[PDB]
């Protein structure tokens, strides 16, 4: 046996995705446009995150570090300064609804 976490990763996954959508004021999940945060960090960023726990991908953190996040899944918050730039993402995304 050599792999590591599994569910947590997924769990934290939806977490972010969700928060994202919620950030825009949606009731669904929206692929976290990390890029937007990577290209425009001085506009988009997640807050509430735990100490020594950045808003990086969940497909890297540890088993504990993963929980550390979830633990504060209510404290975590997404700050969107330029939501008009997110529409593209929300538009790009297809999900279970090809429109």
């Amino acid at each position: 046996g050599s792999s590591g976490s599994s569910g947590l990763k997924q769990k934290v996954e939806n977490l972010f995705n969700e928060k994202c959508g919620e950030a825009l004021g949606l009731k669904q999940a929206v692929k976290v446009p990390f890029a937007l945060f990577e290209s425009f960090p001085e506009d988009f960023y997640v807050e509430g995150l735990p100490e020594g726990v950045p808003f990086r991908r969940p497909s890297t953190f540890g088993i504990p570090r993963l929980e550390k996040i979830l633990r504060n899944k209510a404290k975590i918050k997404f700050i969107i300064k330029k939501p008009e730039m997110f529409e593209t993402a929300i538009k790009e995304s297809s999900g279970p609804s090809s429109g």
